[PDB]
């Protein structure tokens, strides 16, 4: 229209986009900045960055850009791209991004008295500090840091306003908790100036419901196949390949799950621990099993047993878990020659009731470190989980 | 040509790019704004982002850019390219690409009449919502947001035409079900005008051959193959050693296929849940099999078989199972002897029996327990796959 | 130079870079374009992209863009950069690149004459759909398709000369078959203008020698080993543990491979049904050898064999395999015990001779079943390498 | 406001950004460049370049830009971005980034009087060679190398300033040791004039919690499990299996970790010589296991053992280990037939103690070697976690 | 400087960037392009890309550009950035690169006699052809080609100079033979007009202390641990296990190393062909160890040993081996029951006999077929590794 051609016209002449927008120099200018989060794309507990969808929020009042609507009808609101009118450079001090500016530079609106709107959308990498110690049951504090880069306190009177979350899409992992902002004060060596600041500290839940299907279950499940081990019989020879290869398919599961984890040595990451104690308990399952065999196949002639070892393996431990215990010349020289068969069967049926004895003590043995084991896993499972805080409000919330 | 330059010096004269080009300016400017899907490279499940091959349509009448044909007689449209003439800033909202634009401006036709035409080409990556609670067997509901960013309902009147996908190549995984659009109008927290928005849901099938193929046959084959350790006879020592190497294979199995999931808490899966009954079919197996060889290897003094458990394995398993069930000093003391050779032999004849007892309890218990495994594994798969809506025709349209 | 600098001075006076450059405005403007193939550095099957890196030429002739010689004597060429003189907006329409046009704005030759050159390199990314049905013995047919953005048959006369690849570089991978083309009118919806437009088919044969070499061979070699089982004695305990961890192994395989193929549904990949055939004949050698060894280990008191079994497999296969078929009072107290003693040797001995007879039966049903599965392995192998085109000849050209 | 309008019309009338701002155009220009570390963002080892978030502080005094805070008495600085004003071009030379230039150019401060100041942040990627021979436990020197690129001594006078570290945030994996910086003047073949530059060596030690838990730990606890086949006795053929079960899953956690090294070729890694002698160890322990085997099952018939391994292996080995070792015509027609009976049970007896002679030395040649493999083991590992120097104070710094 | 500025002022006016800075049209332009290899940052064998960190060197004579230093005291130099002054078009040929020029466009100093320098930094990635086929030891010649993209041999004469590689970094991986160049005139099929170019082949040779160690010793360690199968007594059921064991390690092994090969099929890499023997060598062996496991497990009773076999195997193996080859009526009817007692005993016995006969034949054939095996690996390898040329100077310079 006639009325917004002249307008822009006369807005641009005499303007200098370097100038600050303010009618009297020594006054600081006042810019309102708000954030408007709507999704968590990206964490990466890896790279140690957050990557967010955000809409930044500016605000503030040009003296340079007013007019009276009587003269221009119909003209209400006016729009600037960028480098034609003064814009604060609020960057993100902790951007992980390879251009550290990732903002959209879209236009500016612009009241008919003056007031001037600047929402620049983008995609934000920070860099920010995750902790693995709680892992999976963890609440990340990312911290986003918006701030003038050249203008200091008595140029740019940055002012915080609450982060709107109202257009914010659950995403599939993180619960959100909340995004709280701190406006604070900061001095630099370069200047005398302070540099006020705007910190944005986005709260997450991380929803463990995913994480407890695919990782602890699985584990579980396979310390406690292990102690089957403690369940098969000596004499079919498949215990050390049963330990072995659950062993063996642990170390894969392990490998595959600390594929994912960051390479931190603040502090040993709770599944760490976890996979650590499964670890343990299976290499001393098999470690036991070692045992059981060498108690089982063992030679009556090796030597006689242990008088202590005899006499607990075969009563206490019996007492406690109430097995039960097993059990002419001619006619005398042929009477001699069956003498000696029958004696060779008696002293083989000796041997054989020593190897029996031997047999019975390995079976005892297993039974009870069978249920030294399976205590032993379940207290420290339970323990490891247990330690985690907010723990229990994990499982409610996702799980019930 | 003469009158083509003539037109373009005296078209440009005293034109402003940023007004917006209507003749009143109180009457908001109606832009026609459409899309051409041409293929959907590619969706990321894990990373939530759709990515697609699209020509947005734009269409609009500039007051400024008109002129009589009679003056200009070989000029019938002429083309203007970025930053030279008045653009609607129109951005897809939900924009999951590291440069929030992801258009390529590309000239801009204009009318003898000044109706004008804009058709930027592009690769968009769009933060879609994406449900694995039916997968492979889902339906995907990804939405394209497309608005204004800068312009009002009293500013730009934004019209929705329907989408084309004339142009549409399709797709090797991803049938096109249609993309459907829907023009609201969204008030914000900023500014007290309403920015009215076009919506584009793309609604995709994913054809799942290729996943029925490569994750669900595999893993009932190995499910298949995991019963046959109860077809193995006890005496060769190789039941857990199939069992647990089944299993190990699953493992890496379901790890591999894991690898591409996205780590979503909503729900579980439903191939989740296939995995998990499969993993616990085959753990149960293995238990099942180490009970078997419990049986099996039962030494005849350990003590006599309990009442119940004989006379439930040897009478009514075998009726329903119809498996058979088998079955002059001198010479006086050297007939003692003969007779203590006898009784050892006859000692040991009853020991075999009762071992060989044994035995048959344990192969009952094993061709019962198959029988209840193969028609649990069979019942569960079905009735998983079941479950998820729209398989018969998924399987009818993919298959079939 | 002084001419130099004067003919650049006067060139540029009252020249628009938007006009396009014809005498007379109804005439269409001829445009000769071509293409100038360099290499095909990627194709990328799981993605559906093609990668190469090309020379657009494009050549049209500039009414405005002309001088006589005589008064510039030593200037007979000059160069314009992007953004001064008029170029056809000619675009890669399915182009798959992150941002719609790849090509490297360079320089602009002209004639004394008027007539113009270009010739823009970039690496193009473009979309094109590739068939694996006959991986890794297929031939693609990938389109690129070039045409004006923004102008019509009556403006710019796009024209088509033959692709160039007298400078191609032969890649390890792919043998070039031809790049030919074909100049096509197509209509739009938008507009009732035509636009013409060039598409290149860039025909390229896969060359399999490191395919066969490092997929089929191994597999043939694996399924191979996997009929070894078939000669392992059942008396040696190993022949599952054979059968299982050659399927371990095939499983690792082919998650391998699979990894790297496209999750496309069109067809079943020739591979793909090769790798079903190999897991299917290693998974019904494993049946197969479950069966043979419950026949081995038969208890001789389970029940006589059937007579139809015993008949076919004693006499049948045994003829077709020429197999080898084996085979006062205390005087008579004593007798009566050693009477007893030698008739439990008696029908231990029988019981032993019927277990054998079982035995042999379990080698024949192995034997036979070894070279029915032999035979199957070979014929399927060859009818599925068979049954892909051009096979015969991708062998000769790439091994022979 | 008026007196800044003023001000900034006045100041750029006559200035020209690419003129050196000295009074003196003899003299050089004094630039003082330091350094602000922000936070090790990431550093590839198998790529050899480090990522840093660094602010680069650059100062120099502008004779052009000067003013009388009299005549403007609000404004006392005043802000340029880039192109505007004259900015030394301080380039990272050893920059591994695709764009050469990974600053993000911001404004520039000016004084009242003239001086100027430029905090450009940015992401840097430096080739930074990395030394992988004291893996884990190594300590990295990555430099950074900044200078002027295209002006000399003569033009642009660099001067260092010392690196500020005050607001650097810890990262998980590396610890900070110091930055410390060295300026130097280097010539070049270009030019006879001398181009100084500034240094910056990142000297940053790595955190070894996560890598001792992770790699070292495990190998332990593998290597140790693996001699438990020294402890299984022969009889259950589970020795092979254990032994070979232990190397695969060996194989697969080398092969994982060397997945994340560098194919560097100036030394061994540590962890490279920790995994041989890892490996060498589990298959000479395997050898070992072989040998002990053949001992195991020794056929008597086969011939009497050497005099020599005899008299050591059941003489010396005994006493070290302390080891228990173990120890009418009717009648004589069935005469002879008893007494070749017992004749036969006695050769039987006689082959079965020579047997178990051999299972003894068996053995007795097994625990030695557990010895021997358990003692060189321990040995082996503490010498070559011994070898790396700063070992003991690493220990001290993370588990300690 | 007051001179400076003037300078400056002055040397600007009347100047246009796109004429070429000749006093005479009709004589070409002489430019010296040389260039600075800094570090071979990464070559992709499997991309075939060649990425390097470079300083491309021009220089030339600026005609307009200079001024006499008298007037300008002070003033020796001045430096113009990217598009104010006509800088040569040279552009990589063969560039890999996304954008397909990756220089950094730097200032541009000038003489004070007119004499220009132009050093712009960048990292190029070049598509050069690489060899495979003797690899890990494969000297490689990637080729950079440089030249001006428009203009031709009568316009801008291209002239080459050595290039420098003083400040060249050693890099780990790649020991550096060389850079020599070499400039070539070559004619295009748009023009007439030949096109001189530069082209540099950067020969490197790949140091293959890190191959050699990590991934040949390894398979010669598995195959020979392979062997062992032939030193297992066949009595313990652990042969086959294994055996098989070890070729999935070496599956495993050989998968990983594939995963970074390229998919070319110019010919077999030396790697590969290393792989299929050692493949070949442990398929073999399982071969040989299920017909040793036939022959050791042959019942008696199946049919007599064929002459030729039995005394070959008996006579001339064993010869070759020297070793040692094993080896009133009631008392009548009580005497025909131990004569068939004894009978059968003698019967037992003799096949017995024929049992150990089968299995000294087994023992003999693993012998021989391990000495053929070892001598067989130890030859292919040797022979192998000799093949490669330059290997033994490889051995030289990285081991020794
Ligand atoms: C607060 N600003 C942003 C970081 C440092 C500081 C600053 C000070 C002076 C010039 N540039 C930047
Ligand atoms: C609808 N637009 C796009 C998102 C917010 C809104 C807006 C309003 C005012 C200034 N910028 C953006
Ligand atoms: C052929 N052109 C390229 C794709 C669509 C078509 C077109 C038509 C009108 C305006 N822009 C684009
Ligand atoms: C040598 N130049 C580079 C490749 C082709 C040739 C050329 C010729 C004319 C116009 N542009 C490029």
């Amino acid at each position: 229209g006639e009325f917004q051609r002249k307008l822009y016209k006369e807005l641009v002449k005499n303007y200098n986009p370097l100038e600050r927008p303010v009618a009297n120099d020594s006054q600081p200018l006042t810019v309102y900045f708000s954030l408007s989060l709507l999704q968590i794309m990206d964490v990466d507990e890896k790279n140690q960055v957050l990557t967010t969808n955000i809409w930044l929020q500016m605000s503030w009042t040009d003296h340079y850009l007013q007019w009276n609507v009587s003269e221009y009808p119909g003209v209400k609101t006016v729009r600037f791209p960028d480098g034609q009118i003064w814009k604060p450079d609020i960057l993100l001090y902790n951007s992980a991004d390879e251009r550290f500016d990732a903002t959209f530079h879209t236009n500016v609106l612009v009241n008919s008295s003056g007031h001037c709107q600047y929402l620049p959308p983008g995609i934000f990498k920070s860099s920010c500090y995750i902790d693995v110690r709680w892992f999976p049951f963890d609440v990340q504090h990312c911290k986003l840091k918006f701030g003038s880069w050249s203008y200091g306190g008595w140029s740019l009177d940055l002012q915080m306003q609450e982060a709107d979350i109202s257009g914010y899409i659950p995403n599939g992992e993180w619960d959100l908790v909340g995004i709280p902002g701190k406006r604070s004060e900061r001095f630099y060596e370069c200047c005398k100036e302070p540099y006020p600041d705007v910190t944005f500290t986005v709260t997450m839940r991380r929803r463990t419901l995913y994480y407890g299907l695919n990782l602890l279950i699985p584990c579980v499940l396979i310390s406690a196949l292990a102690l089957l081990v403690f369940l098969l019989p000596a004499d079919s020879g498949e215990k050390i390949s049963l330990g072995i290869t659950v062993l063996l398919s642990l170390t894969v599961f392990m490998l595959a799950v600390a594929e994912i984890m960051p390479a931190t040595s603040d502090s040993v990451p709770l599944i760490a621990q976890y996979f650590a104690s499964t670890m343990i308990i299976v290499g001393l399952s098999v470690v036991v099993t070692v045992i059981v065999l060498q108690y089982h196949h063992h030679d009556p002639d090796g030597g006689k047993m242990p008088k202590w070892t005899r006499v607990i393996l075969l009563n206490w431990c019996a007492w406690f878990l109430r097995m039960k215990r097993p059990g002419d010349p001619d006619l005398a020289k042929i009477l001699e020659e069956v003498r000696y068969i029958a004696n060779r069967f008696r002293c083989q049926d000796e041997s054989e009731a020593v190897c029996s004895e031997w047999k019975f003590a390995a079976c005892v043995v297993d039974r009870l470190c069978l249920m030294a084991f399976s205590v032993f896993t379940i207290i420290c499972t339970i323990g490891i989980l247990m330690s985690a805080p907010n723990f229990v409000e994990a499982v409610s919330k996702d799980f019930a």
